[PDB]
Parts: structure tokens; sequence; C-alpha cells
């Protein structure tokens, strides 16, 4: 029942500060804009120990499956070849990226009935707030 609370399709309802979160990490001009633009929904399902979290939208599908701590090579939707670990941390999935000596981390948490993601690179900050769909 790991993760019971986060299983299930959501929808983007708002986001906060994304374009600087991109611009941080490298994400150049154009991917920005068709990035910013995208109202994705998460899928988010398990499986025994194997955690699945999809993303849809306009911009990309993307897909990850992992084990919580386990090690894994992603390419991001910004075409990042990334290393990550996610874990859980007091109730909230923390993933972590390193790619090129540099380091982000989203974290993902249930907070009344929306999923709350935040992304950090360095001193920024995106909050993006996903309902059920
Ligand atoms: O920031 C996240 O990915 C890093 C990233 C951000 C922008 C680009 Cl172009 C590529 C990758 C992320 N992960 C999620 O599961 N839901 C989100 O809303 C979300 F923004």
């Amino acid at each position: 029942h790991m993760c019971d609370a986060f299983v299930g399709t959501w929808k983007l309802v708002s986001s906060e500060n994304f374009d600087d979160y991109m611009k941080e990490v490298g994400v150049g001009f154009a991917t920005r804009k068709v990035a910013g633009m995208a109202k994705p929904n998460m899928i988010i399902s398990v499986n025994g120990d194997v955690i699945t979290i999809k993303s849809e939208s306009t911009f990309k599908n993307t897909e990850i499956s992992f084990i919580l701590g386990q090690e894994f090579d992603e390419v991001t939707a910004d075409d990042r070849k990334v290393k990550s670990t996610i874990t859980l941390d007091g109730g909230v999935l923390v993933h972590v990226q390193k790619w090129d000596g540099k380091s982000t981390t989203i974290k993902r948490k249930r907070e009344d009935d929306k999923l709350v993601v935040e992304c950090v690179m360095k001193g920024v900050t995106s909050t993006r707030v996903y309902e059920r769909a």
C-alpha cells in the first residue's frame, strides 16, 4: 500500500514560477515556452514494489518506473540525461536528478485533495498543484 494516496490520475490546476525553475535548470527558450503552456496529467500507479509515474500533455508524454531507493537513468522532457533516485521521506516522494555536476529535487506530496509538486534548482522553487481528474 506504499503510495496509495498518490495513485490515480491527476490534472494540473496551477503553476507558479515554472519558467524561472526551467531557466535555472538550463532549459532553452523554445522548450520553456511550449513546456510552460502544457497542462499535463500525471498518472501514478503501483504494482508490487514498482511505482510508475506518467506525464501526458500536448508537449510530451513521459513515463518512469522505479523502485524506491534504487537509482535509474531518466531522459527528462527537456532531453536531459539524468541519474535519478526516488525515496519516500515522511510521506513525501523525493526525486533527485543528477547530471553534469548539477542536481535538482522534485517533491510530490498529498495536501488536502491536491497533489503538490515542488521543483527546486538552487534557490529557485516552482510549485505545481494537481487535482484528481
Ligand atoms: O518539474 C518536473 O519535471 C522536471 C522538469 C521540468 C520541466 C521540464 Cl521541460 C522537464 C522536466 C515535474 N515532474 C512532475 O511529476 N510533475 C510536474 O508538474 C513537474 F513539473
